């Protein structure tokens, strides 16, 4: 199945819905949808691409950087971050990430 993700952010002006496969991370399917959003490490292990979970549910579980209480809150490590459900996404959460 595909799902469709609302990405946001502002600052880098973007307001954009792409159309993804579950079976592709949701920082792929930026990236081939011409959305160019942050990354380091494509691995799960540093806070670089993390994005927040607005609305919808993803599978997250390849990650090891994020605890359970950032986890709760909606944060999401968008390398290893897989749709579940439409979703609706604010990208480059870096500098939130408590
Ligand atoms: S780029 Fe490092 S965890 Fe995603």
């Amino acid at each position: 199945a595909s799902y469709q993700v609302r990405l946001i952010n502002k600052k880098q002006d973007i307001d954009t819905t792409i159309e993804i496969d579950e079976e592709t991370t949701i920082l792929d399917g930026a990236e081939e949808n011409g959305i160019e959003l942050p990354f380091s490490c494509h691995s799960g292990s540093c806070s670089s691409c993390v994005g927040k979970v607005v609305e919808g549910e993803v599978d997250q579980s390849d990650q090891i950087f994020l605890d359970d209480e950032q986890m709760g809150k909606g944060f999401a490590l968008l390398c290893v971050t897989y749709p579940r459900s439409n979703c609706t996404i604010k990208t480059h959460q870096e500098p939130y990430l408590a």
